[PDB]
């Protein structure tokens, strides 16, 4: 085609599904691992793993907009409002949890963790009485506040900011009875691929915010870590920008698939090249087409994560099993 990349078919109010699928698909290391997944004897209709192998294979080889129908059935979101009553990270968590589980006792075990799991500390400090309490807490994504925050940095600052527990919802320091305290969070690790959700949907039903929130092509996060490391500093490259319109809502995803800063818009079946300004700055908001989710890759990890993927990477049992189904489909 015009781009070398191909689109996905619209077959429902799947909303963010197509944006999310092309984002996962262009996370080449994830792709490679999905292809190695022992889906030999899987029921061809109820296996989320295989279904996703299908879509990836398809987006890699076909000239023709790919379809999602078997996948939507796969994981059982089939009602009118099933995608309207969840967010992206819930879908994402459904797809990755499936695939991480399938990948147990295999060559590719532990890929999803390695790609997207970071580590946070959650601490509670009482002011007067001396008592403190830390504990680790894994995350595969971050939800960042927007309202009243001008740019990413301000959202991070707000995330790791300390909060008080006075009067009404004091802290049970246990032996020490109710106590005034501060609780906060801090990062121990940031993963290779960093899924950040922007908090534009709030509740008399939920409404979409649309104010200006800015983010950069390059994101220094070292400041937000509990202890840094001058060998691998926490600098992220922007990889995808997932976007929505209105309240009436269109859903597109911008990508720079190779991390080289050459951008494409993915509007279902239409995939054109575009400027960095349409991808980035045009998605800030202001006074209502704008970004709800961002994917950043650590610069140290760019190459491994975006490693090149040929057709040799798909294995044989899969290729021929995928081949057959098209043929049975051809019988019509
Ligand atoms: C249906 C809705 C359309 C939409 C609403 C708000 C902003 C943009 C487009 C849609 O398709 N959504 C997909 C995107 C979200 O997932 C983002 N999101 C995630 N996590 C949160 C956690 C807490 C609070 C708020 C959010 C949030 O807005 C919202 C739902």
């Amino acid at each position: 085609k015009h781009t070398g990349y191909v689109g996905l078919k619209n077959q429902g109010a799947t909303c963010y599904m197509n944006s999310l699928l092309q984002t996962l698909f262009f996370t080449n290391q994830l792709r490679k691992a999905v292809y190695m997944m022992p889906t030999e004897g899987d029921d061809s209709s109820k296996s989320v793993p295989l279904a996703l192998q299908r879509v990836f294979y398809e987006l890699q080889h076909s000239d023709k907009p790919v379809g999602t129908k078997k996948l939507t059935k796969s994981f059982g979101w089939e009602t009118l409002d099933s995608f309207m009553q969840h967010d992206v990270q819930e879908l994402c968590r459904v797809l990755l949890d499936n695939v991480e589980n399938k990948m147990k006792g295999t060559c590719v075990e532990g890929t999803i963790p390695k790609l997207f799991r970071g580590k946070m500390v959650s601490y509670i400090q009482c002011k007067e009485v001396d008592y403190r309490s830390d504990r680790r807490e894994d995350y595969y994504d971050i939800q960042l506040s927007i309202k009243g925050k001008k740019n990413i940095f301000e959202s991070f600052v707000d995330y790791v900011a300390v909060e008080q527990l006075d009067g009404d919802n004091k802290y049970d320091a246990g032996e020490h009875g109710l106590q005034e305290a501060e609780k906060g969070v801090k990062f121990l690790t940031l993963p290779p691929v960093l899924h950040l959700q922007l908090m534009r949907f709030m509740y008399d039903q939920n409404i979409k915010i649309n104010d200006r929130f800015e983010f950069p092509e390059q994101l220094p996060l070292d400041e937000f870590l509990q202890k840094t490391d001058p060998k691998d500093p926490a600098n992220y490259i922007l990889h995808a920008v997932l976007v929505h319109s209105g309240d009436g809502g269109h859903y597109v995803v911008y990508l720079n698939p190779k991390g080289d800063g050459k951008w494409c818009k993915f509007d279902d079946d239409v995939v054109s090249r575009c400027t960095k300004e349409e991808a980035i700055e045009h998605n800030y908001g202001g006074h209502c087409t704008n970004a709800y989710m961002l994917v950043y890759i650590r610069e140290s990890k760019l190459s491994e994560v975006l490693q090149a993927v040929t057709d040799h990477d798909i294995p044989q049992q899969l290729v021929e099993r995928l081949q057959e189904e098209k043929r049975i489909e051809a019988q019509k």
